[PDB]
């Protein structure tokens, strides 16, 4: 009956993927895997610094833990191949560890016994990369492994599409003012990936860092492949981010009114429209994958030449999770 | 020595006092704010971001004493009622934020002082000065002057190199900027009705308007109307970054062309770095702007290109160094 989901890596996205699936019919989290015991998991689910107390009742039992009456088998196998997926009849695995961001790598879940895997990040290898309500239609059924893209890709894609579909994108650069993440250091320290900037203190700094989101957009919107590039500035807020896209268009004499009105026509559950003057903390916990802020739309014109600047908010945590669970639930209902 | 009185002993005003303590022929003789001397001495001694001031300070009669030199303290909202003639003030450093206009600032002149330098952008017919970019514009005849903003001082040199070497066509700007005293600590009604600055400064990415890029023709007249853009207020107490996305005239442009052209125009005001630095690495730097060469990025789709560069700046000290730099030159023309 219900689709059996296992969340591998019960961290920020795993825990939020969990909170989201409670209120989704025919989608059930039966298993959860991490590198810690049930006691820490139950607690980190109950309490969230940025997102707030879990609405239901998390209670810890033998093996796993019970949420609102139902039990969830918890594990701590670092080797995904060794997890009891076939025994549990797992239909889909939410790969949220950040260590299986490759088609061949994530195959360990399929080797373990899962039918499908969805990775909560951009992934190397031959697979579809799915931003929901932008290209979830390219999913047909045959898929064993799928990438849920990055948070920034989910914020960028729907604005990137409206821009090219309606105006004809010549080229563009993107910079995202981003909240800090787990991969960053609390203090000045040697970094695991050798990055000298993620090495720096996340909460006391403006930190530049590279992101694929812009350069990798061709995987999601093939028609604009290799028209966007750019990176990120990482700033001291614990969640919530903003994408800024500066573009050159084919249509001349483009006005500010046009750009905003075109975004409002393209608004769904995934791509929001706001004319209110909000800040990063106002989007904390929002379920829009991308929220177009109409007040930040700017157009430079020196004669018959234009530059078009736009901005979209995204709670890199919840915003992305909402999209991932959407992408997940769709992929699952595509199996019969 | 040139007699200087500081109006607005704030973040710019107090750091300006530290900056002048090492400029010979320039002596701070008076200071005016809205608080008592017991407080004025304490905030000089102690800085949160910048650090314990190196001289020694004492509270005295009618002022306070720094390294033996005595500074006169005053507290007059109406800058009109200040004894600038009594003290023979040559230049008033205006750092309150309330006299950011030519007709407004002509109060220090009425008071008795000869000149005024505004620590901010100012309305009215007056020269806006970024040091080492157009301070030569000042011939000495000026009665009131503007030292521009922090972002204008970060932008100006980067922009001049871009136009002069490759030809500026048009461009846009984002400045990831440190939060400032005009912002609120908690979500509260704003003095000027700004719904975004009305918000808790230290816990938000707050987008805000800025005239740094828009009014750049005031400093670089050849490129007027070509730049525009905004700011992003983020929870760092000091340190900021200007992001410029420009279209250029020259074709087939390489990143390595841009960096080399920027290393060539480097000086006391305009630094050049290839180290992968962050916000805090510029706290207290005396460069008005520091060009980060790691951040130069160039987009090319066929024959059409988009060039992006980023410049670091301590909005407090980078600006102050530039402001005091401008003060000395404006002073030696007397
Ligand atoms: N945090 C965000 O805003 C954001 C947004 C979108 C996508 N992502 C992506 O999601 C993934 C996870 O992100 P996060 O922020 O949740 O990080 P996180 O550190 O909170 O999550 C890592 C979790 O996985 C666990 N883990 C690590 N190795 C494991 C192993 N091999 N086996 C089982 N568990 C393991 C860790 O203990 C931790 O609980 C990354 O790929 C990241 O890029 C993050
Ligand atoms: N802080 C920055 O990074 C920055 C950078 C460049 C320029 N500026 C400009 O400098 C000016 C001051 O900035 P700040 O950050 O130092 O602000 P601040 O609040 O620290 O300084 C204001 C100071 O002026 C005093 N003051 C206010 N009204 C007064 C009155 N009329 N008479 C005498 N004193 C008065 C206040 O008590 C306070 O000490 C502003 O124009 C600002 O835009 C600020």
């Amino acid at each position: 009956m219900a689709v059996k989901v296992a969340i591998n890596g019960f961290g920020r996205i795993g825990r939020l993927a969990f909170r989201r699936i409670q209120e989704v019919e025919g989608l059930e989290v039966v298993a959860v895997n991490d590198l810690t015991d049930d006691d820490m998991l139950a607690h980190l689910l109950k309490y969230d610094t940025m997102q707030g107390r879990f609405t239901g009742e998390v209670e810890v039992v033998d093996g796993g833990f019970r949420v609102n009456g139902k039990e969830v088998k918890s594990f701590s196998e670092p080797d995904a191949s060794k997890l009891p997926w076939k025994d549990l009849n797992i239909d889909v695995v939410l790969e949220c560890t950040g260590f299986y961001t490759d088609k061949d790598k994530a195959q360990a879940h399929i080797e373990a016994g899962a039918k499908k895997v969805l990775i909560s990040a951009p992934a190397t290898g031959d697979l579809k990369t799915i931003v929901f309500n932008t290209n979830h239609q390219e999913l047909d059924g045959s898929e064993t492994v799928v990438s849920g893209a990055s948070c920034t890709t989910n914020s960028l894609a729907p604005v990137a599409k409206v821009l090219n579909d309606d105006f004809g994108l010549v080229e563009g650069l993107m910079t995202t003012i981003h909240a800090y993440t787990g991969d960053q250091n609390t203090q000045d320290a040697p970094h695991r990936k050798g990055d000298k900037r993620r090495a720096r203190a996340a909460a006391e700094n403006i930190i530049p860092n590279s992101t694929g989101a812009a350069k990798a957009i061709g995987k999601v919107i093939p028609e604009i492949d290799g028209k966007l590039d750019g990176g990120a500035q990482r700033v001291p807020v614990a969640t919530g981010s903003l994408t800024e896209l500066t573009v050159v268009l084919e249509k001349q004499d483009v006005t500010v009114e046009q750009v905003n009105e075109a975004m409002k026509n393209a608004s769904n559950e995934s791509f929001g429209y706001t004319e209110d003057e909000i800040v990063s903390s106002d989007v904390v916990g929002m379920t829009y994958g991308s929220l177009f802020d109409a007040t930040q739309t700017r157009v430079m014109s020196v004669g018959d030449r234009q530059l078009v600047k736009v901005a979209a908010w995204y709670d890199n945590e919840m915003s992305y999770t909402a999209q991932l669970v959407r992408t997940l639930a769709y992929l699952a209902e595509l199996s019969k």
